[PDB]
């Protein structure tokens, strides 16, 4: 743990929290992310995000 | 970005774009560019690209 100062480790872990929140909350509210399941799909109407 | 002069530090995103966009023109006129969708079935087209 030298190199680093104890508080940016701290910085670290909530950065990465926080951005994983924004993601999330980017896929599941996006006009995109919206899937196709079937590996042969015929336009099905089941589609979903994936995250 | 210290032991670094920013000239490359654009060169290097003028390079991205470069070496990105010449890649994508190479595959739209490429023999092996094209996969078929839903493999399952072999008589469709071959538009899947993946670029």
């Amino acid at each position: 743990l030298n190199p680093l100062s104890p508080d940016i480790w701290m910085y670290v872990l909530l950065a990465c929290l926080g951005v994983s929140c924004v993601l999330f909350v980017i896929a599941r509210f996006s006009p995109y992310e919206w899937y196709n399941p079937h590996p042969c799909n015929p336009d099905s109407d089941v589609v979903e995000n994936n995250f």
